[PDB]
């Protein structure tokens, strides 16, 4: 401590690290408490938070979600009455470069062995990164050669997920899938092959979940409009109404008590375009009380909705 | 009595009209046997009364169907008599003007009543009235019958129907029963405080019948309590009806609330109201109400709707 | 037809028929319509129906339950202004003995032969007779003797149905059994082997149906009180109350929406002599709606009783 | 400024009482430095202001906790400078009833108000009152404070209750501030009209809160609609209150129904009132009725029974 003003110990410098952030850092000494250290990014300051406390030693400022924006030119400048010292550190072009494809590589060796998992679309091959896509351009290898992208077999990426799928899968489908992660100067690949064994057995869950997957859409279904328990003064009428779905339309049918239910000038049922069942009672006599039940069903499914009707005479 | 001279007949069928115009058969028998028959015959065929000088035949409600000869025969071991009683052409045309004789010297004095079409005369026959001749006169004038003013008669009661009644309508009606060569007759003077008071009801009646028939009402389908459980979706429904057509609003918990796209309220062409949560929360649960009115009158049906969470 | 007056063609007299009645019978002859017919019980008439019709040419009156009331003397009298015929036909001591000991074995032959059949109570022995007993004295008849009656075993009757009891049966029980019908003057058999096969077998059910019967009578029980939905204002109170059963007394316990449910300051159960157990929510907020289950069970059988408190804000 | 001549003093420690009887420190220095620092002390121990000739303290709701001895120190590298404003014994005894002064100096003219209790005098300082000399006197002598009687001060008010006032409380009642050798009071005359609407009305909130109270009110248990199905057994019950305990009844359908048998109510200790239902058939459907009501009041709980049949 002097005075004379504070100054640096090392200059500004950056690493990669854990989940490929980007840290920067420095070497602080003489430092007084009311001394001054800001961030600034493009002679822009940074406003993270207080610039009125240190101690030492070492001074770091943490890039994260890291990419081509925080890009461009970094300076802590170390200010108090005393004096100043400025320490700059410059990412620009063939700065940066080095430090994007820097970046990759850390992210690319956190990359877990390729991997098979169907789902209802077709079978997927997946890898994970820890963690992150960016100018980390990617490319795939189907026995060795590139890969004809279309509507039925894409590619693409999420989150920490780098994923090729393969819709409506076949044999012609099977064989040696490799990964082409490019940082920039080196590449990297991580293996697996669609065959046999693993295969039959994708191409199995694959089916059990389309099947499965077609149905649970088309299946009848009540959507809604019936409640669980109606009460009401004996003599007057009641109009209930209950829409359904299904594709085939569906055929509902009702149910009283647990035995079928017969339409009637007194009791009529209506069912309209497949889409609206409509129960109603012209007089609801005390005979007309006990458990009802509404019931679609279609090809893919069946379902239910059951409600009550009680009554009170007045 | 004796062997022989058969049961004889003292006095012939002759006949009489007593009581609520009921027609009697009468004749006096002697030398009568408890191992006797008696028999009645109208136009050559059996009429039974109980089981078979006091005979007695009863004619209910006289008609012309009632017509025929009559014969009253008496028989048995020692001897068989008749009696006829000839009831054909002349000697009928007689009965019916003595029993109608009877009807017209017997009825209430006319009386008004206000209906809610119009304005009424009325008497009581404490008898029957089959092909009796109907005389209204208005002042003195046959009575030109038309859609407005119809005379008749229904069940022991002779009337006169002035609907909607001018002032024009007012003056002495005149009701004249015929039988034959004679005539019994009622009159009544439609004016003044009478009328004063007999118009002044019809229209009562009138005004208020309209709108017992218009006040907006609600007609039917909800319940008086729906209990659902938290989120699936409420379908009520409700028909109405006025003229002019009714307005509606609805209400939950006292208080109007309007319709959302969450917890909608419809009504189309008039005569249907559509209460519609879509989604019912707790917060949706409550105290609802619709009412609907017009110029008429107005009505309001509620309910409520409970839920429970599941 | 004279006259002279009428008369009877054949005097009075008595057969069996069918079920067993009595029906007195005779003949008459010329008869006016006004003919009287009428019959007497001891001089005092028997005020069917009409006496003021006839044609020919027999004369009946059929007694039914037969028994010791209707005997005595029995008179058919004809008259009618002509004349009057009496016919006299007298039902006592050694004339009535008679008739008794004849009906019966009308009774008697319809005697459904001995058959097994087993109750909660023991084993059972019946015949049917079509169709009564009266005064046919009856006996049985277990390998040559009679049997000592008691409360393990008894005789009886039943409408249409005699029987032998045998609660608690055991092997000792096993035998030769024998019916002796007696009617005054014969006797009549009927018999059955309760052994082996038979009897192993009505054992059998025997056993079932007491098991089962000594459950279903100490099952525990819910016997009634609460409802099936209560719908309340939200912050109001409530009690329910819910009477049960059981032998041993039994173990209750509640459910709200299909799991446990425990009681608490707010939500409070509780439970009294083992026969009444008591819901009770002093504030019902919409969370303490759902559906609730009350469940008693002990050693023979378990029973629930469901409802469901729905709830509205004012 | 100038180095040396370390930031002078130019006037030291006094005081003053400003706005809402907060204490204000004052003091005026010089030759300051933005480099300099600003430091206060009470008692040898340090109070932060913010962050360190208008340097100031506020004292918040002065107490006999904020006595002590203060400093304000004023140092750099160039020259240090202390003053002391010493506040214990005398010099301090001077400082509260400067404070009370103030105080007594400014409160609202007493006024009148009716509680459902008693009746109210009361003041309001715009200030605080701590260790402030109390003086209540009815009709120029000191009050015989009883369980009937009592003065004090609540947040802000000062007041002087009279429970179950009589006329005898009636008078001129005084309330002396003493704040040192200084005495402002405030006087006010219970008589006549005020009083005749004072006493008036808390009588009014006195029966009306006896009432509130006792009235019979339904306490809790009822459900407002049950669904059972035909032919189970039905067990409401509710406990209800009172004083003099209520007289209950029942109703089904507006009509008063009475126990019986089949649906049986009972009614024990007076505060439990069991309903009772004992094999619902439709006919025991409907909408009954609880009402308990006493001499103070009423009060009815609905509920509703439907079935449906299985």
């Amino acid at each position: 401590d002097p005075f004379t003003g504070p100054h640096f110990v090392e200059y500004l410098s950056w690493e990669v690290t854990g989940e490929c952030n980007v840290l920067l850092k420095c070497k602080v000494a003489n430092i007084k408490k009311e001394t001054h250290i800001v961030w600034y990014k493009d002679e822009r300051e940074i406003s993270v938070d207080e610039k009125h406390d240190f101690k030492d030693g070492i001074c770091t400022l943490l890039i994260t979600e890291f990419s081509k924006k925080d890009a461009g030119i970094y300076e802590v400048i170390l200010k108090d009455d005393r004096g100043k010292d400025k320490s700059r550190l410059k990412l620009v072009d063939e700065a940066f470069k080095e430090l994007m494809m820097e970046v990759c590589k850390k992210i690319a060796l956190s990359a877990t062995d390729l991997k098979i998992q169907s789902t209802a679309e077709g079978i997927q091959l997946y890898s994970f990164v820890t963690y992150y896509v960016e100018d980390l351009k990617v490319n795939w290898s189907h026995n060795g050669s590139a890969i004809r992208y279309s509507d039925r077999v894409k590619t693409g990426v999420t989150g920490e997920q780098i994923w090729l799928q393969i819709n409506e899968p076949t044999p012609n489908d099977k064989g040696k899938y490799v990964m082409e992660l490019f940082d920039g100067k080196t590449g990297h690949q991580k293996t697996v092959d669609l065959s046999g064994q693993a295969y039959d057995e994708a191409y199995a869950e694959f089916q059990r979940l389309k099947q499965a997957a077609i149905a649970e859409k088309n299946r009848a279904r009540v959507l809604g409009g019936l409640p669980d328990v109606v009460t009401i003064q004996e003599g007057k009428a009641l109009n209930l109404t209950c829409n359904v779905w299904g594709d085939p339309p569906p055929e509902v049918s009702w149910l009283k008590n647990e035995k079928a239910l017969a339409s009637d000038d007194h009791c009529n049922l209506k069912f309209e375009a497949g889409r609206t069942a409509y129960f109603t009672i012209n007089g609801v006599s005390t005979a007309d009380s006990g458990k009802y039940g509404l019931v679609v069903k279609n090809k893919y499914g069946s379902e239910t909705s059951d409600f009550t009707v009680s009554v009170f005479i007045p």
